[PDB]
């Protein structure tokens, strides 16, 4: 693989992304790509779990890109900047698509914890014209085919953060507080998983989202483990969705 | 293994069961193995066996006895409850009287319910674990207790999906107190492993979620696996594997 470091800029909010470009086996066919939005309660970007995951997925045959979305650091708000940064990243991939043999019909978004909120919201926002124009995403090219959420934060009042003050710090746009309440038949398929022993992020968050998803008849998969397992289920699910090639 | 057919009676509502007694390894070398009472699906009009049979064989391979309980149906213009619960408690009671002859670990009795059977098991998990309720449905006289329950695409709320009409509901039971098992869940409920496919239309997936949400609410050990495909280190069935692991961690698969 080839590692590419970049600093992109959109809506005057520069962000960092690391692109892990898969290398051809013969050294030609196109491979899927996964964008990873890390956890970190919007105070930092997590990497302890993200590193092993990015590797696992790639081994299955796909490119990966870690998207260090907007944080609250420096007295800032996460939204709507984070969505714009995501759409721009999907865009940055289409331009790199040919040079690195990237299948643009199989772009997958993956979010964890605080990162899961960004990915879950984008799944509701980037899927509706009204929303794409409202949050300025009409000029970005490309679209995702699905998402993977691990112990994701869905509702900004269902546990995390603990104070309304930290909530509004994330964003004062209540319309973006609850990702589940953005799910429409247009949302892309999603694979959700989490442990029932997680104290950092309330399991109800997952349930809330999975329900909405099920209500609007959108392909889904929920795995709430009781206590290497989920990666296998996720990969098998991606095959089912025909997103693995 | 050894198979045993029996027709038990309780509350004046006869019912039938089948027991598959696991055999010991070496006759020269004994130990008590867990037992799984399986309540079949069938929408309360019949007793399913297509999925149940294979499931029993797979779970037994892990080293556990299995009993199949053909609970009260609506046939002959009858109501499922409260008889169903009484029949389940009796079965557990009957097992406790056989545990010494068939090497049964009564500290490891698992209740697995599927489809309509899941309603029985989900309800029992709430009713048998509550004093007031245990007496309201005449269970104070039954011996033994389950340690956990498994649920496969079970019915949880009788007003959200299955059945379709309101008549079929009152038929199953005119006791609204037994319509939504998720409302009978309390910190006393036993750990439950739940699974189901999302594409399943026969019985709305929302049911699972409702019961799981209740379990989480009262901080009761619970796992949930809603597979996207309806076909359903780790072998490539799959849910049986997960469930087994779960029982292992739960220290119930000893
Ligand atoms: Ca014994």
């Amino acid at each position: 693989m080839q590692v590419e470091q970049r600093t992109l800029n959109t809506a005057a909010h520069p962000f960092q992304i690391t692109a892990y470009w898969l290398d051809q086996i013969s050294d030609a066919v196109d491979y899927p790509i996964m964008i990873i939005c890390p956890g970190g309660g919007f105070t930092y970007h997590s990497g302890r779990e993200e590193a092993p995951i990015a590797t696992r997925m790639m081994a299955a045959g796909m490119h990966t890109v870690v998207l260090n979305y907007q944080l609250i650091v420096g007295d800032q708000s996460v939204y709507p900047w984070a969505l714009q940064q995501l759409g721009a990243t999907i865009d940055w991939i289409t331009t790199q698509a040919s040079a690195h043999h990237v299948d643009c019909q199989r772009i997958i978004l993956a979010g964890f914890s605080a990162g899961g909120h960004v990915v879950a919201t984008y799944n509701g926002v980037a899927t509706q014209p009204e929303l794409r124009t409202r949050y300025h995403l009409d000029h970005y090219q490309g679209q995702h085919a699905a998402i993977i959420l691990g112990y994701p934060v869905i509702d900004l009042t269902a546990g995390f953060p603990t104070t309304s003050a930290a909530r509004n710090q994330i964003t004062t746009d209540a319309r973006l507080w609850a990702a589940q309440r953005l799910v429409t038949p247009a949302s892309k398929p999603a694979f959700v998983w989490q442990t029932a022993t997680d104290e950092s992020v309330p399991p109800i968050n997952s349930l809330k989202y999975v329900q909405a998803m099920l209500q609007h008849q959108v392909a889904t998969a929920y795995h709430l483990f009781g206590s290497a397992i989920w990666p296998q289920l996720a990969l098998r699910w991606l095959q089912e969705q025909g997103l693995l090639a």
